[PDB]
């Protein structure tokens, strides 16, 4: 409702084991279900690309994604993202 951003600024950790990374498409309002995140995704990405997407849930409140992807391809995936007006994220 109405409380203060929850965003906030946590605590860096100690970045080490760089094994794989998570995701996140924040959305404008609330979607049908994964299968219109997948198409616009379809729309952006090449299929070779796309295909390393794995984990794909529904964030608690319906208003974007969480996927993991591996660090190669999340820099693709971060430069490739453009014509959208979905904005991309990568947390810790």
């Amino acid at each position: 409702g109405s409380s203060g951003s929850s965003g906030f600024e946590p605590r860096s950790l100690i970045t080490s084991d760089k094994g794989f990374v998570t995701m996140t498409l924040e959305s404008l309002e609330e979607i049908q279900d994964v299968s219109c995140a997948w198409k616009e995704l379809n729309r952006k990405l090449s299929s070779n690309a796309v295909s390393q997407i794995t984990r794909m849930c529904l964030l608690k409140g319906n208003m974007g994604v969480c996927f993991d992807v591996p660090t190669t391809e999340s820099e693709r995936l971060q430069a490739e993202w453009h014509d959208s007006d979905w904005i991309l994220s990568v947390p810790a």
